[PDB]
């Protein structure tokens, strides 16, 4: 099944997700001389207030911090989104090196990691039927750079030696998301897809231009995780990110002047 290896990487998707090609695939590259602003879209609002973690796992291709989704705890609304979208899990993309790691990049920049908090729309009732349709989910895409540590990241970066291999959970309760947001909300939107397989195209992403930065240190950490099983030989998750994909006849928008 498909990973990050030369021999099941994201240049052998397509052959299982047939959609890796299509016309709305994520990540893009973010061509900010070309990213046009638009007054007409609104601030973001991001709720998470209420928000309610309840267990971190490595699912073999990143780890997810899941949070309690069955009610409108935490929310995504505003910017080019119509309706309310429920935080549902975050995960991050991170490189072997702090010169890659992200997803989407910023003219052709590529940062040492992108945390994707995901929210799915409450109008289809469920996350399995959010997935189906164009305008499901909206996740909103942070990047990190490396230099100070994020203090609100280090909850995160101490549980991991406990969910080392693929498989492995523990639980993750009362962690504020809130600490992981940059002080700015500017944001570019674009529609586009997963970026892991099944790649479906159901998704407004909403990119922050400000990253956050996290330490050498925090990041390191992340490049203990492994891809494996319990017991298996040991492959380092380092570099679980899907390059940038053709923008095709899409146009990315800025909410920023
Ligand atoms: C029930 C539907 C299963 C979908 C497969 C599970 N995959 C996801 O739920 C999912 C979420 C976010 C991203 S990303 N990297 O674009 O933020 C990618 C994949
Ligand atoms: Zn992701």
């Amino acid at each position: 099944h498909w990973g990050y290896g030369k021999h099941n990487g994201p240049e052998h998707w397509h052959k299982d997700f047939p959609i890796a090609k299509g016309e709305r695939q994520s990540p893009v590259d973010i061509d900010t001389h070309t990213a046009k602003y638009d007054p007409s879209l609104k601030p973001l609002s991001v709720s998470y207030d209420q928000a309610t973690s309840l267990r971190i796992l490595n699912n073999g291709h990143a780890f997810n911090v899941e949070f309690d989704d069955s009610q409108d705890k935490a929310v995504l609304k505003g910017g080019p989104l119509d309706g309310t979208y429920r935080l549902i899990q975050f995960h991050f993309h991170w490189g072997s090196l702090d010169g890659q790691g992200s997803e989407h990049t910023v003219d052709k920049k590529k940062y040492a990691a992108e945390l994707h908090l995901v929210h799915w729309n409450t109008k289809y009732g469920d996350f399995g039927k959010a997935v189906q349709q164009p305008d499901g989910l909206a996740v909103l895409g942070i990047f990190l750079k490396v230099g100070s540590a994020k203090p609100g990241l280090q909850k995160v970066v101490d549980v991991l030696d406990s969910i080392k291999t693929k498989g492995k959970s523990a639980d993750f309760t009362n962690f504020d998301p809130r600490g992981l947001l940059p002080e700015s909300l500017d944001y570019w939107t674009y529609p586009g897809s997963l970026t892991t397989p099944p790649l479906l195209e159901c998704v407004t992403w909403i990119v922050l231009k400000e990253p956050i930065s996290v330490s050498s240190e925090q990041v390191l950490k992340f490049r203990k995780l492994n891809f494996n099983g319990e017991g298996e030989p040991e492959e380092l998750m380092v570099d679980n990110w899907r390059p940038a994909q053709p923008l095709k006849n899409r146009q990315i928008k800025a909410s920023f002047k």
